């Protein structure tokens, strides 16, 4: 499950391009996982409302959400697969109130990996959206791992 230097390398490399706009790129995943996956839109109580990828990005909340989501993975990606650290209260606030099932964890992770192959395509080559893919299982895995101890499943 690791990933190798160079799969690393190949993560960092690409979030190079996010570092640029860390707020937009939050909220282009959001809305793709949002219109992709609508059924996630309700577990965000601000947002379960927005129909429309216009009102989507008409939101301002979203994008500050997004720039949240991506700024905590952000973190998580730069430690290397010694990240449990920051998991923790990743785990804890997704597992509780939240309660936010592993399977939409995989979209996001889909949304993400689709945002990112648009936008970047030349830093986002095929080795690269294994390695990210791989990186993103990693996170979910480990979350998973967490949900379990926080008594999490249904
Ligand atoms: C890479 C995946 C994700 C990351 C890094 C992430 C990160 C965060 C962070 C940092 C927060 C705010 C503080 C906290 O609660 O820990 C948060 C809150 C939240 N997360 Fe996530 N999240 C992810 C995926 C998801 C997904 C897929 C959903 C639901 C479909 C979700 C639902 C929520 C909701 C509803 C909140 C509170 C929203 C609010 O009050 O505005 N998260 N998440």
């Amino acid at each position: 499950m690791g990933l190798s230097d160079g799969e690393w390398q190949l993560v960092l490399n690409v979030w190079g391009k996010v570092e640029a706009d860390v707020a937009g790129h939050g909220q282009e995943v959001l809305i793709r996982l949002f219109t992709g996956h609508p059924e996630t839109l309700e577990k965000f109580d601000k947002f379960k409302h927005l129909k429309t990828e216009d009102e989507m990005k008409a939101s301002e909340d979203l994008k500050k959400h997004g720039n949240t989501v991506l700024t905590a993975l952000g973190g998580i990606l730069k430690k290397k697969g010694h990240h449990e650290a920051e998991l923790k209260p990743l785990a804890q606030s997704h597992a509780t109130k939240h309660k936010i099932p592993i399977k939409y964890l995989e979209f996001i992770s889909d949304a993400i990996i689709h945002v990112l192959q648009s936008k970047h395509p030349g830093d986002f080559g095929a080795d690269a959206q294994g390695a990210m893919n791989k990186a993103l299982e990693l996170f979910r895995n480990d979350i998973a791992a967490k949900y379990k101890e926080l008594g999490f499943q249904g």
